[PDB]
């Protein structure tokens, strides 16, 4: 969904970041206070 699809359905706006923690468990990154949190996604889906 190059044009917008994808990166609209699931994207990830500034201050939410995916990746994985040095153990390698997969985690998003806050970067509006540089904190760790396990919650869902960005848009999840509440």
């Amino acid at each position: 969904g190059s044009p917008n699809s994808s990166p609209a359905s699931g994207p990830l706006p500034e201050g939410w970041e995916q990746a994985i923690t040095p153990e390698g468990e997969i985690y998003y990154i806050n970067h509006k206070n540089k904190t760790t949190s396990w919650l869902d996604p960005r848009l999840e889906t509440r």
